[PDB]
């Protein structure tokens, strides 16, 4: 009856920590504890950072080739393995199989995309901007990174964060979340198992200790953070603070558009799709739905078709949303409900008292929707990052727009419609980094840039694409000139350069 | 025997400020009072942001066209202007008739890259990632901008700032030096000349109150800085705390390693040229020499030519360099060279004792050449930020390029040489991001990137160039689904998307 | 009185032409013989190219940045001059004094967007390929290019020709239309004047001869060309065959998609504009309209509409439409008609017979509106290239993207509609390289590329934009390995470089 | 023992021809009948061609993501079947086993490029051009390509010509060398293992019926070629004469240029791998040196370093250089020898009567260098193609960039020296679009594009890189306007668009 430990990634070796103070891993279906990540020890990070720098000259030296073909093998591994972390994914946070392999393939894509550095590391030239003088500028790696990633996403988070940095010439000190280590774990088994130098990569868990002792030592260059509003502004203060590039996506409260033109069924299937998928712990989830116009008569299928879900653990078979990551999550969006109802919401569907067969044990929460939402309603202004959908009705779609804008939190929006005309009108008036057409979760292809928005995101540049690219790298702009008269020594010359 | 007030540029018109605290604008040459600056009150900078404000959404409504035709009437102005603003530069900060029309014409040059609007704001597509389904990316405008910008560039700065946010379709908070507004007030001018909509641009002037209000003030998105460390660090904190971002480019410290095999009298004249051009008042003057190997037998020859130059008022016919911005300068200056004398260093030319005929009053500083001097020496480690010149000497290039990686400040270096494998090693193994091979004063064109370094630079994105141009603009990056079906109704679609 | 006589435009000067053959310039609206053009002799053809290379050599030489500020004076000369060219044009060809205005501002426009080739003409670099080893590549001009201009733009089409070949560095030698070279000459007069060396630019006139010698010269490298589909393919082929790159916009036939949800009066008015506009002598006029589904019942409403248009000279105020170039083209027009008739087809509206108060002489041709049009009809394959609309019907849009696709001519195409669903479709399933959503004329602006398609386009590369700048240079890539070992000689290397 | 016949890839289907003409294929070692190839009759390339085009748009109808994993697959079972396909090459071609590896892997470097499909077909966009307007492009497939590779290359060349092709979208058909087909088989024999769709890549075989039938078909609209001058030429012709674009890469006479300054054991080792590596079949080994200045000494070492070469079998270890193709090529190059001996020039090292232990009927020829060389001699004029040299001698630079330039073929060139000042000389005035500098063989890695020249390249768009991607894709340029009045339908629009 031994609880598993969660080995630490240094140096290229999986090591136990020999840390005191231990966080349990409980499995979200049942509660039961799995195993337990320990807290890194000052030694432990510390080691952890001297062998990031020491691994950082050699790969950095290393081909820009090399590296690609390190990541395609990567992918590859990948590929070949990624029901097992699926199934990791599933047993650790809870999400659905098909949720978790959903990440496991975006990830993916996102290696793919990551494989790209033959092109994406390209500079620029331009020859002869004066007699005899050239110009034109290099990428080249920043130096040791650093990556924090959250619970939702055990997967995608870290190969949005590590591969990038890796690929470009730097070396990751990868924190992920204390409550689904395993997949990290597997990814940087896989990796150093892609001909990945020892070093190059390393693994440290741990609570705010570790997170301050990232954003504090000063040989780490950028720092990437993807969860919650406090986390990531603290970090992202404690980073600038230190002369660190930080990059950090915080909570969302996306709003979802419904024109009285839009496909009823599939516009309705959407929102529940999105709205209650992954029981609702994504930071792109459409937990907002504004029905504007004649849309407020779809609120009655709206409840049908989300009664339709099946709450049930991850790993069975026909499961849409697993349970939630811990009970505190629960009582959380349970109390957040709680107040909405008594700030004068209605609630069409409650699920909080939702009981499933054989895990009773579990942090099931069913599908929840609250109708009659005031922008001034705590379920509205706070991140319910559950499965819960706040419904608001609106006459015209200007003030549904003034709503959108209103609201702080901007990371995305969707606006269901069939005229070209008003999805236009939309994209161009509402004040959102990534919007969607028809589309409920508009997350941007690797290609692209998770494009932040005022409070759902801080920093200057995106976590992947091209901004991914230039936020883990540095241009080197060399002026070069070499005079004509001294490929031939006659005699020296005597004029300075003069345009 | 009233002497000028610099009015401020508020809503498109030029008013003076009703400030009861005044700052007096001494001409260097002779320290004599030609002008005063408010400090702008509460009241007045409020209307300039409400103002900036209030044109942000008409400007960036406009097509970018309409801008561009804004930026090239502005470059025409500036073209027919050009030597008037040279004479009000020579003026108010002091440099020679030509460092003036140079700064002038680079600015010119970094306001005709920023015409290329068109084919620097072109986004992103990706047809058909799914069935029916479209992705693809807008830039936009971020809202009010805001550029504090120091005395040293009256015009080549503030128009690195501003022009750039300007015609990428933001709104402008420009914050010229005290010391030399007249330049900011001229450029403004012809700005508005140029068919600028009233309000768009706006100008305050004050000491560190106007600093922390613009780093106080929510409506500001964005804030560009360049000047001393303290202060851009003190702006680059103030700004990161409230969620701005901002982009400060700090002191530094140059090196020019001199091999054996480089070209003596060009090296030497480069040399003279880049420490005691325009006074050494210069980020990217070379106040530190390496001389490698043999190369220290050119210390006489260097002293030689460095006596060769002519120290006379701006605008006198035949001034190499003029004198410095306050008398403060001066004996700071003349401080850090005598603390240099006392920790052991050896002086070859000396200029603290100079004077000039007919400007005995003036803040004047000879050339100035110390030699022997290291690393742990005062005179090194502080931006001397005047006309004097520190040489080192060591024995091979790999002890010139540890010396360059130790020094905190990278903004930019240079190396002399005449063999390529030379300097091949210099600019990769040196931690420089602005390398210079037999190039003084490695400063990228517009076209390019100001490429700042570890203790340069504060922030992700560069000045101008493509970075420039993202760092004034926002990515919003749209997906839409246009399923086949809704283009003919004939039933509704009761499926939701699968890729 | 004596006719006046078209100047060559040979070494920067303006010289008479000693050829006994001469062609007379006829004023549309009145039949007059304004001028005359003579056919240049072999003797002035070969001084052109000549003059053309010695000029190569010097115009490459000189920096980006000075072409770029002559590009940018001329463009101001072209505002400056606008009007005069405007009126010139609307002289010689006959055009609407508007028309001409758009034509002088799409021209300015394309310079505009010219300006940018700081920008565009980057190259690309990647650092350490391998150990001690780089690669990077530049753009360079071509040298003795070509361009032969229609009639229909006398200065769009030059002004997309010469001044992209010419900013790039190569020296173009033009070839107007001899109907209306006075617009290309003041256009020279003026790039002249903005400070061009003499002899980078070369004007010459001709039919068949001069056509010929710029195909079959082998010292002109580039050949870019637009016009009739004959014309098009026998430059194509003959500067092939003499290994030129040649790119020929040919004859086009573009096709408008009324959808029955589209905007009804808006609709009629582009159709109408985009049909009779400049006498529909552009090669983007919508010739050809697809009425779908219901969209049947709007022939009387476009033939109304159709019906409030002026025929009148280009210079009189309130005139809509200008006179056809020759009478040659009035009888082709009328013959097309004649034969439309003879096949079934079914005339609305018909102007053949229009009469001008006091422009009799003048080739004026009324709006013309043809009804139940099939493909296999001659006025549907041939080109009318004048005020003649044919209308098809189709039952679905299917029928309607099936007719667009089997039609040889691509050059564009738009449909009209209020659904976004149906514009995407149309969008991918027609194959029309320019495709327009309530847009009448798809004319892509300066930054994008106008991109040619199956027949109205011979060639790979485009004629402006990135793919413009691109045609007319040349990637130089240089693969530089500067080995650490040779930057101190200490042993020769006696090892091959090994990945 | 009977003589296997090649198999036909028609339809996804490897399948024998039952056309009446064969052609056998000998063993360069020992010129034995090891296969036979055969020319395709009409009806089997008609069905060919059919199969393309019914694989056409599916495959291209297929997101953009799984064209990606297809090519990543290919690319692993590349990296699997690596050394059997180095193997058949050395059996077929003749080329060492390290040669036939380094083809290999630069084909995998060449797939692994196009593996970022994703990056490169990415369009652009320029949102807001008007009021309610954008505009936008899109990279879309040309239709059924089409390839024609030498013998010199059994993978290299087929892997620019059908990867590039495949991911873009487009169909294939991929004709190779009647000499080489069992590496093409291997190919497609691992790329429909990969997941590709049967029927999307079409592989034929024959001399001139295949080629006259690929330039004649109207189905196809591009083709790449790679090869001698005469067939490249031909085909060039023959396909623009039918509209297609084709670019066709040709013989060349890449110089070699020494200066004094120069490492002499490492140019003489770079010289002599590259001249008589892989029996100098190559069309960027330096078949031709120019000695500058003193380098004239260095011949006899040069000689020295030849003399240490092996000749034997490409299987046998230990090799250098391989036999020739055929016998006839080993008649040519020996009475091009002949020739030069004729018109005066001085053999220094003879291998024209090397004989090979147990390979006395392979077509070896030894390394052969020429001194004494004029430019005006059949040897420089010819393209040799084999395992000889060419040497010249100049007091100057400027006489070899003169000699460089007056050659016509231009494919590539390098220059050896230590001096910066020279190498930028060289590269800078020298008119060869691929430029080394130590670098013997500036072959660009495939993010680069090959840049051919005057009359080692036809055609517009080179043959992979970014131009790769230009060349196999067309541009749709979509110009789209959504009024915002027709968001909300009130009232129908009478106002045309108005900028």
């Amino acid at each position: 009856s031994s609880v598993p430990t969660v080995k630490l990634f240094i140096g290229g070796k999986f090591v136990e920590s020999k840390s005191d103070k231990w966080i349990d891993i409980h499995n979200p279906a049942t509660n039961e504890v799995i195993g337990r990540v320990p807290q890194a020890t000052k030694a432990e990070m510390d080691a952890a950072i001297a062998s990031c720098k020491r691994a950082f000259p050699a790969w950095a030296d290393t081909s820009v080739l090399s590296r690609q073909q390190v990541l395609l093998r990567y992918q590859q591994l990948i590929k070949e393995n990624l029901k097992e972390i699926a199934k990791l994914i599933t047993l650790e946070q809870g999400k659905t199989l098909a949720d978790a392999e959903g990440d496991v393939f975006r990830g993916l894509q996102v290696v793919e995309h990551a494989c790209s550095v033959t092109s994406l590391m390209m500079g620029e030239t331009m020859p002869s901007i004066t007699k005899d003088m050239d110009l034109y500028s290099y990428r080249l790696p920043l130096g040791v990174c650093a990556g924090i990633a959250p619970f939702n996403f055990p997967a995608m988070i870290p190969l949005w964060m590590f591969p990038m940095a890796m690929v470009c010439g730097n070396t990751f000190l990868m924190k992920p979340s204390e409550r689904v280590p395993g997949a990290t774990m597997l990814l940087a088994k896989l990796l150093q198992d892609s001909g990945a130098p020892d070093g190059t990569l390393n693994i440290i868990h741990g609570q705010h200790e570790a997170v301050n002792f990232i954003c504090d030592h000063p040989d780490i260059k950028a720092i990437s953070f993807v969860g919650s509003n406090k986390a990531g502004e603290y970090i992202f203060e404690r980073g600038s603070r230190h002369g660190k590039r930080v990059q950090a996506n915080m909570g969302a409260k996306n709003h979802g558009v419904v024109m009285p033109d839009a496909n009823k069924e599939n516009t309705l299937n959407q929102l529940v799709g999105a709205a209650f998928g992954a029981a609702g712990q994504r930071c792109m989830a459409l937990s907002t739905a504004v029905l504007v116009g004649e849309a407020k008569k779809w609120l009655p299928e709206l409840v049908e078709h989300a009664k339709n879900l099946r709450v049930n653990a991850g790993d069975q078979p026909g499961a849409d949303l697993g349970p939630l990551i811990t009970p505190q999550a629960k009582e959380r969006v349970c109390n957040l409900i709680d107040s909405g109802t008594k700030e004068g919401a209605s609630i069409l569907l409650d699920g909080r008292k939702i009981k499933v067969k054989g895990y009773e044990n579990g942090n099931f929460v069913g599908p929840t929707i609250i109708s009659n939402v005031k922008p001034n309603m705590t379920c509205y202004k706070e991140e319910i990052f559950g499965p819960v959908l706040v419904v608001l009705e609106t006459e015209t779609l200007d003030e549904a727009i003034q709503i959108v804008n209103n609201n702080p939190y901007g990371n995305g929006t969707a606006i269901f419609t069939t005229n070209g005309a008003t999805a236009r009108k939309y994209a161009h008036l509402v004040d959102v980094g990534q919007v969607g057409v028809n589309v409920p979760i508009p997350v941007p292809l690797p290609m692209f840039s998770f494009t932040g928005s005022r409070s759902s995101f801080r920093g200057d540049t995106n976590f992947y694409g091209k901004q991914g690219i230039q936020f883990y790298t540095q241009l080197k702009t060399i002026t070069s000139q070499w005079k004509e008269e001294d490929a031939t020594l006659s005699s020296p010359a005597v004029v300075m350069p003069t345009m």
